């Protein structure tokens, strides 16, 4: 399932083995880097 490139489908996009990490990434990029990151993504 999310051994590789493309196979892990995944959002139908097919989120990539980096997919819960680039979530969070995002979500707390939208959420706190009005700061400049201040306390950041996961820590």
């Amino acid at each position: 399932k999310y051994y590789g490139n493309g196979v892990h489908c995944g959002k139908h996009s097919c989120t990539v083995d980096w997919g819960t990490a680039i979530g969070n990434i995002g979500n707390n990029a939208a959420a706190n880097w009005a700061t400049g990151g201040n306390a950041g993504w996961n820590k």
